């Protein structure tokens, strides 16, 4: 005769329940899995099988923790432990809803977003559009997203990768935010030709402006100062090409070609974010490093487990990784404020003015990466991954936000363009309001 273990529950950081079991009947007694939020975080949480064991998601990957072990008679029943996630359901719900309507408004194939706690790298929200509902039969949801693209599905970052170049060039003392540069409209590098997204003669962009206006040419000129080895070294320190260990099934490691295999043109591509791929989580994790004064903390979604008696064990914190100094990180945060700076005369406006929130030192970076055309082995001309990653706020980092839009026809808010900045605006602005966070001179992107 068998004594069944009672399945543990999955809850958020404040013990708001995401998944829990109730006892019912039909093989007479039947345990019913409940999902009071429906699709809420179902990309992370997953769903249950007919036998009451995990089918996919954390229900499956932590099944042994959640299922326990059945007793007998004499062996006692080890009931399932409760899993406490780092997620905040309120933030998850808002972000997940905003991700869905950015996908609707923008016409993108898909949208995903990640919010990290800036100091600890804990995952506060992780969402994609079209999230399935685990309270319903999965075979009836082939049109739904059943997985977790934010960790499983790498993409080329494009210009949001320029945080690496910016971090290296400041960390090695090779430039400063105010340095006046001379930036041609194109250069020949590594045997290939790199253009800026707008035609221009030599422009007196500051280093700040190179990243604020997202000059590819300016980025490569600065990267020539870093050199491949210090640049590749910093890619590795920012954690690219390597799984984070976040504790979710199906995490991709992405792809960074090791320096021993680069072609002549590789260095002309990586610093502007093409020729490598990363997940949204890796992307957001890079900006977490700069937000946490240069110390990257690998993100984590399991906060703790609670044993059946009620004793709580915290998850072990991952080891700090210093990427750049605190001084360098603070300088990059300030400089990325220029990305969201507005200028009616155009000259001192970054690529993402709609992402700024007046009253706050928002800092971030836009991205537009060309996707590979699967039929030619070559890049599409008009098919993009759109990215934004930012920090709320530069003077007091609390939240890191990463966003990717898969080839939108419009802005995330539905206006003409291809920008994820309005979605950052909405999320970061709402995060400041709800915590009642309180409120200098304009930055120079372009000299004379
Ligand atoms: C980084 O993402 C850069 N983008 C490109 O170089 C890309 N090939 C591209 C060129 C021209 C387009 O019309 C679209 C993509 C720079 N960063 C982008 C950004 O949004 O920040 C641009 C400013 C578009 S160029
Ligand atoms: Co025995
Ligand atoms: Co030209
Ligand atoms: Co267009
Ligand atoms: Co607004």
């Amino acid at each position: 005769d068998v004594q069944p273990a009672a399945r543990g529950s999955i809850v958020d950081r404040n013990n708001d329940r995401l998944a829990f079991t109730i006892e019912a009947r039909a093989a007479e007694r039947q345990d019913l899995r409940q999902y009071p939020g429906g699709s809420l975080a179902a990309n992370v949480v997953g769903g249950i099988d007919w036998d009451g064991h995990g089918l996919l998601g954390l229900e499956d990957s932590l099944d042994a923790v959640l299922a326990g072990t059945d007793g007998s008679v004499r062996h006692k029943a080890v009931h399932g432990s409760t899993v406490v996630l780092t997620l905040d359901n309120d933030i998850q719900f808002y972000v997940q809803q905003q991700v869905q309507q950015a996908k609707n408004l923008s016409g993108a194939h898909n949208v995903s977003a990640v919010v990290l706690d800036a100091k600890t790298g804990e995952v506060l929200a992780m969402a994609n559009d079209n999230t399935f509902d685990p309270s319903q039969d999965i075979g009836r949801q082939g049109d739904k997203q059943l997985g977790n693209p934010a960790v499983s599905s790498p993409f080329e970052p494009g210009s949001v990768n320029k945080i690496v170049a910016a971090s290296a060039v400041i960390e090695h003392g090779l430039s400063s935010p105010d340095e006046v540069l001379q930036v041609p409209g194109s250069i020949q590098m590594g045997g290939v030709t790199v253009h800026d997204a707008w035609e221009h003669g030599v422009m007196p962009y500051t280093t700040t402006g190179v990243f604020g206006k997202s000059s590819n040419v300016g980025t490569l000129m600065l990267s020539q100062r870093v050199g491949p080895e210090r640049y590749y070294d910093m890619l590795r320190k920012f954690g690219l090409g390597q799984r984070t260990g976040v504790g979710l099934p199906g995490e991709s490691a992405g792809l960074v070609p090791p320096i021993d295999q680069w072609s002549g043109s590789t260095f002309a591509n990586l610093p502007i974010g093409q020729g490598l791929s990363m997940t949204l989580l890796q992307m957001t994790g890079m900006y977490q490093a700069i937000a946490n004064d240069g110390v990257r903390v690998p993100p984590r979604i399991i906060k703790a487990t609670v044993a059946p008696d009620g004793s709580r064990t915290e998850e072990p914190r991952p080891d700090d990784i210093r990427v750049v100094s605190a001084q360098t990180a603070q300088t990059v945060r300030q400089m990325l404020r220029a990305v969201v700076q507005r200028d009616p005369m155009g000259y001192q406006q970054g690529t993402g003015p709609t992402a700024g929130v007046p009253g706050y030192q928002m800092a971030g970076k836009t991205g537009t990466a060309q996707q590979i055309n699967p039929g030619c082995g070559c890049y599409f001309d008009d098919v993009y991954w759109i990215t934004f990653a930012g920090i709320a706020t530069a003077d007091n980092p609390r939240y890191v936000i990463g966003i990717m839009l898969d080839n939108p026809a419009r802005n995330s808010d539905g206006a003409p363009g291809h920008s994820a900045a309005p979605l950052f605006h909405n999320i970061a602005g709402w995060l400041m309001q709800r915590e009642n966070v309180p409120l200098g001179p304009p930055l120079v992107l372009q000299a004379t």
